[PDB]
């Protein structure tokens, strides 16, 4: 559909459990430099002047965190940060569908 358009998130830093140097290294800031309209993939921990992910729990599969949006209904993402230019992204919903799209993305193209 539509998505790859300036894709800022925040997590509520609500204590999580694993996920640190390469959570942070990876994940926190943005996939691409600026390559899709200055508008890729950023995401911040704490604070963020109002964050609205909750920090569910932690996955030992892929070394991934899954996370719900309290600013929508219940919206669940899946997502994994390791290093050597690679991440992919889930979506789905407590209260509805998902399980669709997953977008593996790698740190430069």
């Amino acid at each position: 559909g539509s998505m790859e358009q300036f894709e800022l998130f925040s997590i509520d830093k609500f204590k999580c459990n694993s996920e640190a140097k390469y959570y942070l290294n990876i994940i926190e800031g943005e996939w691409h430099p600026q390559d899709l309209n200055d508008s890729p993939l950023k995401f911040i921990l704490s604070t963020s002047d109002d964050s609205d992910y909750i920090c569910k729990y932690i996955n030992t599969e892929h070394k991934q965190l899954t996370l719900y949006n309290k600013n929508n209904s219940s919206i669940v993402i899946e997502i994994f940060i390791p290093n050597d230019n690679k991440i992919l992204l889930t979506i789905m919903n407590t209260e509805a569908l998902g399980t669709s799209p997953r977008m593996t993305f790698i740190k430069h193209k």
